[PDB]
């Protein structure tokens, strides 16, 4: 609706399955490659959507290794919370 896309997933046996990555210069996190059939796709994650949260946590502006080192440090799951940069905008 108006609320970003919230994505929770459960970890799978091969991980969440998807990639995240940065861009030189423009800093912020964008997730890539999305597996079919993980829990990645499973919850609704879109190659292209950039990651504003991860479990109630603000990542806009944190670098790649802190980023990666937050949803990997989770035990069970990680809530994602993702917006479409071409329609959101951080101010
Ligand atoms: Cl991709
Ligand atoms: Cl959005």
């Amino acid at each position: 609706g108006m609320l970003p896309r919230l994505c929770c997933l459960e970890k799978g046996p091969n991980g969440y399955g998807f990639h995240l990555h940065g861009e030189k210069g423009k800093l912020g996190q964008y997730i890539r490659l999305v597996e079919p059939g993980s829990p990645a796709e499973k919850a609704g994650l879109l190659a292209g959507d950039r990651l504003v949260e991860v479990n109630g946590e603000n990542v806009e502006k944190e670098t790649h290794q802190q980023v990666v080192s937050r949803i990997r440090a989770a035990l069970n799951a990680v809530r994602l919370l993702v917006v479409d940069p071409e329609e959101d905008s951080f101010l």
